[PDB]
């Protein structure tokens, strides 16, 4: 039993000769993540893509053999925590929101949000600055809360109970934080009854108020929660960990700058070679299950490693290669099956919008300090700076 919590830093700053060597000798393997959780691992691309889409591992609660906390049991009614029918349905309740075609047009609002957060940004007489800080979280929080109806003032919370998720002091930092979320999402939620809002939440209030047996309230707070929650510590990250990859390799940065076209292609190599989604969400094999010998029984945690995936020679050739031409079709950063996910197109515009502005507007735009000093956060699932120093002419 690998015990991921005492390798410390070394293997949060870079976790991938790790599963490497565990890819080597098999498929599954069981840890101790940081935290204490005893869960399986999932490595190597070919086996990670077939247990995303694979029907007998379960992301139903029912299935675990770890039980809900109260606070968790109060946001657990929700698509990524759930097996169809109930997945089925709740996604269609949203599926047309976040099509390719209905996310192009909040091109010209993002596209606003990003040139203001930049103008402020310049702004540095020293032409020093943090970019999470600066853009990367800014941006993301944004967007969302305006497609959602989050009142601005609320914001800023959201920072908060999100790092409590991801690098919380101690467990029950996290569990307090999902109870005040939970409770201000309530609020938020009956807040909007009435008063014929056209916002998103403001749609499924009235959806759920409708017809309670095609949203229940339990769902109405768990969709609510999910798509605030699922694309933020994500599209941050991404953003983030794209910037440093382009920065950390100066030949790519040159020749994005030099024929923007490539932006596209660039996005799609950052969620291959950094992706912000180190492991998948909890799995739960409804049955045993062998995966070339080795047995997963029923009702453990399993966590299909996205990032051992993207680093597997045979998938991807020469793996540790941050290649903006690289061919990318394959990836798992966004999942794979019928979790794939949702927000995708708009994770994608963000991203494309965010990276061209700082390309066109940063002169000489550079990391700030060495790629050795940067820190990285603990947590399995999640690949994330804690800051991204960067300076410009
Ligand atoms: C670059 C940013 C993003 C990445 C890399 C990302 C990645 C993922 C991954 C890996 C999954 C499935 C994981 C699993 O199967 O366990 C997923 C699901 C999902 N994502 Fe994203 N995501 C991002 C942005 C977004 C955005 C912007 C939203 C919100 C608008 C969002 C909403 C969701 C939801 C609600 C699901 C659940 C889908 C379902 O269960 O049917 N994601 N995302
Ligand atoms: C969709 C990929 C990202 O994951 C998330 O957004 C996960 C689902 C979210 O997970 C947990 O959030 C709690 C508030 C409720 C809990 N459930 C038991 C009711 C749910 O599993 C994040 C808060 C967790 C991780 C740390 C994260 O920040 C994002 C990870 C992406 C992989």
């Amino acid at each position: 039993v690998l015990d991921l919590g005492a390798l410390g830093q070394d293997f949060a700053a870079d976790p991938y000769p790790t599963y490497a060597r565990l890819r080597a000798e098999g498929p599954a393997h069981r840890v101790r993540t940081p935290e204490g959780d005893e869960v399986w691992l999932v490595v190597g691309y070919d086996r990670a893509r077939a247990v995303l889409a694979d029907p007998r591992f379960s992301k139903d609660w029912r299935n675990s053999t770890t039980p809900l906390t109260e606070a968790e049991a109060a946001l657990n009614h929700n698509m990524l925590e759930s097996d169809p029918p109930r997945h089925t349905r709740l996604r269609k309740l949203v599926a047309r929101e976040f099509t390719m075609r209905r996310v192009e047009l909040l091109r010209p609002r993002v596209q606003e949000i990003v040139d203001g957060l930049v103008d402020a940004m310049l702004a540095a007489p020293d032409g020093r600055a943090d970019l999470m800080e600066s853009l990367a979280w800014p941006l993301p929080i944004t967007v969302i809360s305006e497609l959602l109806g989050v009142p601005e003032p609320d914001r800023a919370a959201f920072r908060v109970w999100t790092d409590a998720f991801v690098f919380p002091d101690d467990p029950a930092q996290a569990q307090t934080a999902m109870a005040e979320m939970s409770g201000y999402l309530s609020r938020l939620i009956d807040s909007k009854r009435g008063q014929d809002g056209e916002d998103l939440l403001s749609a499924l209030v009235r959806t759920s108020d409708e017809d309670g047996s095609r949203l229940t309230s339990e769902e109405l707070l768990g969709m609510a929660h999910i798509l605030l929650v699922a694309g933020h510590e994500t599209t941050v990250n991404l953003i983030a960990n794209g910037m440093y990859a382009l920065l950390s390799h100066p030949d790519q940065l040159a020749a994005l700058r030099a024929d923007m076209t490539l932006l596209d292609g660039a996005v799609e190599e950052m969620l291959r070679y950094e992706g912000p989604v180190e492991s998948a969400t909890y799995r739960f094999p409804v049955e045993p299950v062998d995966l070339d010998g080795t047995v997963i029984p029923a009702g453990d945690t399993v966590l299909v490693v996205l990032a051992d995936a993207h680093r597997t020679p045979e998938r991807f050739p020469d793996p540790h290669r941050f290649d903006i031409r690289r061919d990318t079709a394959g990836h798992l950063a966004f999942g794979h099956g019928i979790h794939f996910c949702i927000g995708a197109p708009l994770a994608r515009l963000e991203a494309r919008i965010a990276v061209r502005a700082l390309l066109e507007r940063c002169p000489d735009l550079a990391l700030d300090v060495s790629p050795g000093e940067l820190v990285w956060y603990p947590n399995p699932m999640i690949r994330g700076l804690k800051a991204l120093p960067i300076r410009w002419r």
